[PDB]
């Protein structure tokens, strides 16, 4: 059972045949997400990492049914809290460990946002996260080594709102990549 990935070209194709229709089995993607054994060598190309920011690689796009890209987390780098614009998003950890906080969903009263869950993704975990699970924010647990993650969000999606923690308040963003292919941005 489950169909493992050797390979992150593997991985890739599996996803192009996952997502070439117009349901999506959460479960068995996040499933074979997991089932891919992080291999530094086949992703090394994408680990751009920027000293102050965390950072977004883009890897494929899908045919235009998903972005799939890598995110560098250099020591102590984390996110806002942010949501994921009526998305499926997949988190897999492929090196070091991020933290994953949950929060649940302002009003529009002002106050302290509310914790709904707490966790560290473990070597290779896949996790699943849309606007009705809630918002996150994600960091790194290390102050001396990095983490990388693999992330698929389908539809691709280039703006989200970050969230203020004290008061709930929300700004729009727009997400940049640091480099696409292994190639850098023009910044
Ligand atoms: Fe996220």
């Amino acid at each position: 059972e489950v169909l493992k990935p050797r390979t992150l070209a593997d991985l890739i194709r599996i996803l192009h045949q996952l997502f070439a229709g117009d349901e999506v089995n959460v479960e068995e993607v996040q499933a074979i997400m997991e089932a891919y054994e992080s291999d530094p060598t086949e992703w090394a190309m994408y680990a751009k990492f920027d000293q102050y920011r965390y950072t977004r690689n883009l890897v494929d796009q899908g045919n235009g049914k998903f972005n799939l890209m890598i995110l560098c987390w250099g020591e102590g780098h984390g996110s806002s809290i942010h949501d994921h614009t009526n998305s499926h998003c997949f988190l897999k950890m492929l090196q070091g460990n991020l933290k994953e906080t949950l929060f649940a969903w302002p009003d529009k009263k002002s106050n302290e946002m509310v914790k709904k869950s707490e966790r560290v993704l473990r070597e290779n975990q896949c996790a699943y996260i849309n606007d009705s699970v809630g918002l996150h924010r994600v960091e790194n647990i290390s102050h001396t080594e990095p983490a990388v993650s693999l992330h698929l969000y389908s539809p691709p999606f280039d703006t989200c709102h970050a969230f203020d923690q004290r008061t709930g308040h929300k700004n729009k963003v727009t997400m940049t990549f640091h480099s696409k292919f292994g190639i850098r941005t023009p910044n």
